[PDB]
């Protein structure tokens, strides 16, 4: 997603935190003055843009292109050295849950987990290697050029012309999505990447015309918005599992 989609995922999640996970999240955020779950949600994209070390190393962690394999993820094929969103989200979830680590180390893992639960729910982040997740699929949206990747990251969301205070209660108003009964931090990333890939392959998501506008927005903006709400509920369930339990 763009920066607003990332913040909205975090905002949906923050409201659903159990008291134990909320206390631990606030403890980690407090190590970075005035940080919130929303303000850190875009951080991994600015790290990618600005840090020639970890930023360059982590660029692959934002996606996994599995549509040419009909949305059947296989790590040795799509992800050999672990540089894809499925393996990165698994590892950063393990690091976040590691109570032996410093609050600074665990905040860094929280920043990756908040971002990548957002990205793994963006259909074009699990799409075709051929066109780099739609980045190479140029199209005209209204009287402006864009690409299919950007259209899903932010183009359709921007048509609401809402700041987060306007957009968040619209996402919260939707019918509740059906979640898995429990978070499995090691298995759910693959399930989520596959589900996002199946949306990228749905009839009409790749349009049959170079020029699109209101009809595309009317059909697919609700799907993008359903995916933000789903991402937020899935992020809260993950944080509630990873940070929410200690007894026994
Ligand atoms: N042409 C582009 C495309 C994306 N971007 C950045 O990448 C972000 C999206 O990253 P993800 O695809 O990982 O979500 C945008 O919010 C923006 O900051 C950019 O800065 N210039
Ligand atoms: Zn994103
Ligand atoms: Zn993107
Ligand atoms: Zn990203």
């Amino acid at each position: 997603w763009g920066a607003q989609g990332h913040r909205l995922v975090a905002e949906v999640a923050d409201a659903r935190l159990n008291p134990t996970a909320r206390a631990e999240v606030d403890r980690l955020l407090a190590t970075e003055p005035d940080a919130t779950l929303a303000s850190i949600a875009p951080w991994a994209d600015q790290l990618r843009a600005k840090d020639p070390g970890l930023g360059r190393r982590s660029a692959g962690w934002h996606y996994v292109n599995i549509a040419e394999d009909n949305c059947h993820y296989e790590a040795p094929k799509h992800c050999r050295n672990g540089n894809c969103i499925v393996e990165a989200l698994k590892a950063q979830s393990t690091i976040l849950g590691d109570r032996s680590l410093t609050d600074g180390e665990r905040l860094q893992a929280l920043k990756f987990v908040v971002h990548l639960v957002g990205d793994i729910h963006q259909p074009m982040h699990a799409g075709y290697a051929h066109d780099k997740g739609g980045n190479d699929f140029q199209l005209q949206f209204g009287n402006r050029g864009t690409n299919l990747h950007s259209l899903w990251d932010s183009g359709m969301l921007n048509t609401r012309k809402l700041d987060d205070a306007g957009y968040l209660p619209l996402l919260q108003s939707q019918r509740a999505p059906k979640l898995a009964r429990q978070s499995n931090p090691q298995r759910d990333p693959q399930t989520w990447a596959e589900a996002s890939c199946r949306i990228s392959m749905q009839a009409g998501v790749y349009p049959a015309t170079r020029k699109i506008g209101d009809e595309y927005t009317e059909r697919y903006r609700p799907l993008a918005e359903a995916q933000l709400r789903l991402a937020g509920e899935n992020l809260a369930q993950l944080l509630n599992r990873v940070l929410g339990a200690r007894l026994e």
